[PDB]
């Protein structure tokens, strides 16, 4: 209950995984998205704690393409998006789920969550937290590891915001989501041509909240829309 | 059948996914790898067709960390490896599954495989095939997309091999695996520190063979070994 209260204090609109998948699949079914004709894609952190969300959508839409990497950025990039587009069922569409993530503990502390078989869970999101430390310290001072370098690069503009935050562990996944949303939008704008005529791309973006094992995880929806083959938005389902 | 003949012709030692998981789990159980104390990690291509292998090992060892990206290279890098190591159950170990992959069609043609809801399946591995084309064409003339650039980079040493190949589609996954094995070894040598004392890293590396839907997928084991927290190889299970 302390955890759940903390979740809803920071994010009053947060949905359980079950609520999210039910809502998204119900809405998209009105627009012709079904199992046979939808290709699922995710851009979520490589951390094992993010797997339940992929599994919950995969029960609906089947095996998914991954475009993510550390902290959930779409490191698959243009080539990854094109690979995905090239696998969409004929006359069908893609559903992309992306976001940052953050752990919240049994005592409602953000930025950490208990991990299986460990007494100390450590940071969640680990990549984002390490990156935030590096960019804020450098700010306050007024391919072997290329991904983590990119995470620092994309987090650098938020250094002031992070340093001034009341709770940096809540502000961090919001900033990471903002950086992701920009990059995803750029990729979709560039790889627009790869979607065939009638085909669409539905997008769900937000913040994944990883809770202790006895609890459902949660998701904060910040983007839920459909774009056409020409890169144009044709439906916006926000706000919920 | 035609597909199975092609598979065994080029890869006599290929195992079905079921055979692979049975063999690996049986062997590692003799070395104390069980569900409660093992953290599963993969470095496989972002392509949706590679998911069954993750699911099959996931049934035994649970939710996995991902390290992969385009063509299955360990793009998570040092930070990704450290993130994984920091989540290993106390006193437990990691199991890393990595590999290239390749499609084989109902007609026994390499480098392609039928995809759900599609008349044309396109390349498999798409990323590797595109990279191969680029580096062999360049040879024969004697963040937005950084991963594919890295794939081209790591395949460049193999340009002569690929251009001389009798069937480049059957040679390509072997070259990709060779490039992967070097990078994985480098990451494990660097991030050895992150494993604590008694903890080990078990490694399975090879070539994932993606077959038509009515058929089992296969895997060609090229590496199956155990390393200790100091980076030393303590067991080598090859050849099977
Ligand atoms: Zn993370
Ligand atoms: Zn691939």
């Amino acid at each position: 209950n302390v955890t759940l209260t903390a979740v809803k204090k920071a994010f009053p609109d947060a949905l359980t995984n079950a609520e999210l998948v039910a809502m998204v699949s119900k809405r998209l079914s009105q627009f012709g998205y079904h199992k046979y004709n939808t290709l699922l894609a995710t851009s979520l952190c490589s951390d094992e704690v993010t797997r339940p969300l992929e599994q919950d959508f995969g029960e609906v839409y089947g095996k998914h393409f991954t475009m993510g990497g550390l902290a959930g950025f779409p490191f698959g990039g243009l080539t990854g998006f094109g690979a995905m587009a090239g696998a969409i069922p004929d006359g069908g569409s893609c559903l992309l789920i992306y976001g940052s993530h953050v752990g919240v503990s049994w005592e409602g502390k953000w930025g950490t969550v208990a991990r299986r078989g460990r007494e100390k869970g450590g940071a969640c999101c680990g990549s984002a937290v390490a990156a935030a430390q590096a960019v804020t310290q450098a700010y306050q001072a007024t391919p072997l590891d290329a991904q983590q370098g990119y995470v620092r690069d994309m987090l650098r503009p938020y250094a002031a915001t992070l340093s001034e935050a009341e709770d940096v562990m809540v502000t961090l996944p919001v900033s990471v989501y903002d950086a992701q949303q920009k990059l995803v939008t750029r990729i979709l704008d560039e790889g627009s041509n790869h979607i065939d005529g009638d085909g669409q791309i539905a997008v769900v973006g937000g913040i994944q909240i990883n809770t202790p094992k006895e609890m459902s995880d949660f998701f904060v929806v910040r983007r839920f829309c459909i774009r056409d083959s020409s890169g144009n938005m044709v439906e916006n389902f926000m706000p919920l």
